[PDB]
């Protein structure tokens, strides 16, 4: 929802050259029609087949939407799916990649100065080939969850129309993310682990 | 902040021939270049002459985008302004004219069939030069207010760099409206008007 994520892992004495060609074909990207029409409605067909999840997941799904405050529900995407065409995207991509910020976490057998080399071979291809230029700080937008009101209590319902069994998910919110209320719930979560299973 | 505002008043004998071109011209604009050039230094300039604004406007200016959720600065509309390209507006005006909303009041000398042919006029007429689709109502997101705490005091400093004299602005948010909060601030502000004059 923020942005791309890209994460490469193992043995490090040829991931440089393999990174380099990922970002090469970010950068230099050409979309054939027969694999874009294939895989548009392999999407098609997942989006579909959502409906057939199993009904826990689908409340945790729903909970997701409701408690995030932007969420595009796959109804949406499956609508706006057929308003996609190859000029949209061809036109969409070098969009995309014209304003980029990259956080990054290096973690291995690498030195500092290879950590570097790495980031700014990144850096440099994705300048060098797709002109992207850095983003605004102010553009650095991060979404808030819904607060719920006091002694205040919601129900949404919807239906599984796949499975003839039921779900449900309770959701209590607490305050915010401190260590003393993370200790809190966790203690309290600790406590009513195994007698709530039983 | 929500998008474009067009009004149209006057005698209704031609209005609706007016407005039709103005859609036509909305939905067929061929940029003149150096139109593009002078206009955008314009905006620049004026852009650069809101320093010259009275302390108290540059107060109302700073509180405004203190209490909007989303509000962009002088600054970076400058700093933005720089990266403005022919291409890029050329592809924008097309990508703003993909999906609208549209929200329309028209009062006065008007029949109610006369209204709806006016509407239906504009409809067409996006849809027909613009492809313009509904736009979804998720996507009608509209902006809040900073919620302060209680107890709460926050100073924001700044100096007017022409004028002479310095301003302040004092604001005590109230709780959401409502029609008590509504009448007792108003109330409020009648017995300090003249008080406050004086």
């Amino acid at each position: 929802i923020y942005g791309m994520y890209l994460s490469v892992k193992g043995y490090n004495d040829k991931q440089p050259i393999l990174l380099k060609k990922i970002i090469e074909k970010m950068a230099t990207f050409e979309i054939d029609e027969k694999r874009f029409e294939i895989i548009k409605e392999a999407y098609m067909r997942s989006l579909n087949n959502f409906r057939a999840e199993q009904p826990h997941q689908h409340a945790m799904y729903y909970l997701r939407l409701l408690m995030t405050e932007v969420a595009w529900t796959k109804d949406e995407l499956k609508e706006a799916l057929d308003d996609v065409t190859l000029p949209r995207l061809k036109a969409f991509i070098p969009q995309l990649l014209s304003r980029l910020h990259i956080e990054a976490l290096l973690h291995g057998n690498i030195t500092k100065q290879a950590a570097l080399g790495i980031m700014q071979m990144v850096e440099d291809t994705l300048i060098e080939h797709a002109h992207t230029k850095p983003l605004l700080p102010s553009q650095l937008v991060r979404y808030r969850e819904v607060q719920l009101p006091d002694r205040g209590w919601f129900v949404y319902q919807q239906r599984n129309e796949v499975h003839n069994n039921s779900g449900i998910e309770i959701y209590y919110q607490t305050d915010m993310q401190s260590t003393s209320e993370n200790m809190f719930l966790e203690l309290f979560a600790q406590i009513i682990s195994e007698p709530a299973f039983n």
